């Protein structure tokens, strides 16, 4: 049965909420951005209306085939009437297609459900800085104050110079990163850039990077392994045993691998800078962990929330424990009394 927080109250309105059936009540099912947990249900039989950005609705249509008449896709930036009620959408800082929504209820109450984002100060000048929020939908993977981790730009100077380098000392070397869903594109589009390639990928990881609205993405990337010297790869496969497979594939072109796993938040982030990383090394195949995050450090999240002053805050991440709850509230009532909303 769908969950409180996944429901809007005095509308018919649902957020992510895709794998419970139909919903007594709900005329309009909000998806924030294509990933799994969040789609969840989602297939070419829907036929209730989605509303969602452009980025998105192309990923409904040819990953999972619904029918456009289903997919109502908006605009971001740009007020925007749903059922009699008005809506914003703003970037997620989250990946491709990923939204923050605002719902101007009509009794006069506001609503900002954040969906997954890492907060940004960026965030604060936007149409948000215009008016009182008084519920807020939170993301809350990372709401706890070890979570540290770095800048993406800090995280992208390190990955293109660490590729620079190998490919400059060995012209044999072979770049691969990993993936498993949409998100992170800069890690690989940055180091191919770097080293005057596109990137090289299966055809299904292809086809969903074609629905991005990147520009100029037909310069950047090749179904072509042969032609291409940045590799992506399935997640599960970034491994010694899986490497080495791959390596025999590509048929005596390329001597060494140096491999890339974009990770989110790891232990070593309590004891380790960016500058110190270092790989594992079985024989000719490195492996660097990279904690590129697209969600909120603690620190973040924090300022973002003593920023907008909400209120009332709902957590949508790691509430199904209540020792989960009980922390997340003991931060939030921190954050109020030094904030003194
Ligand atoms: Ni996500």
């Amino acid at each position: 049965t769908c969950p409180f927080y996944k429901k809007i109250p005095g509308t018919g309105f649902t957020v992510d909420a895709f794998q419970y059936g139909v919903v007594e009540g709900c005329t309009a099912y909000f998806l924030t951005h294509f990933h799994s947990d969040h789609y969840a249900g989602l297939s070419k039989h829907f036929t209730f209306p989605v509303y969602c950005s452009e980025i998105t609705g192309n990923l409904l249509k040819n990953k999972l085939h619904v029918q456009e008449q289903y997919i109502h896709p908006l605009p971001l930036d740009t007020e925007c009437i749903v059922n009699g009620v008005k809506v914003v959408l703003l970037d997620a800082n989250h990946c491709p297609g990923a939204v923050m929504i605002l719902f101007y209820l009509p009794n006069g109450t506001v609503i900002l459900h954040t969906g997954d984002f890492r907060a940004d100060p960026s965030m604060e000048r936007s149409l948000l800085a215009d008016q009182k929020v008084h519920m807020l939908y939170l993301d809350t993977t990372y709401c706890s104050p070890e979570y540290t981790f770095p800048s993406q730009q800090e995280v992208i100077r390190f990955a293109i110079n660490t590729a620079f380098e190998a490919v400059t000392l060995n012209p044999h070397a072979l770049v691969v990163c990993g993936t498993y869903s949409i998100g992170k594109e800069k890690v690989f589009l940055a180091i191919a850039d770097v080293l005057g390639s596109k990137v090289g990928m299966s055809q299904e990881k292809y086809k969903t990077l074609q629905c991005l609205n990147i520009p100029e993405i037909n310069s950047l990337i090749t179904t072509d392994m042969c032609s291409s010297l940045v590799h992506l790869l399935p997640m599960m496969q970034i491994n010694f045993k899986g490497l080495q497979s791959h390596l025999k594939k590509c048929g005596g072109k390329y001597n060494q691998i140096l491999a890339f796993r974009p990770t989110g938040w790891t232990h070593s982030n309590k004891f380790t800078r960016i500058a110190d990383v270092i790989p594992q090394t079985k024989g000719n195949i490195s492996i660097y962990g990279i904690p590129y995050s697209e969600h909120s450090s603690y620190l973040e999240m924090k300022r973002f929330v003593q920023w907008l002053k909400p209120q009332k805050i709902i957590p949508t991440v790691n509430v199904g424990t209540w020792k989960s709850r009980s922390t997340m509230e003991k931060y939030f009532r921190e954050w109020k009394l030094e904030a003194g909303y």
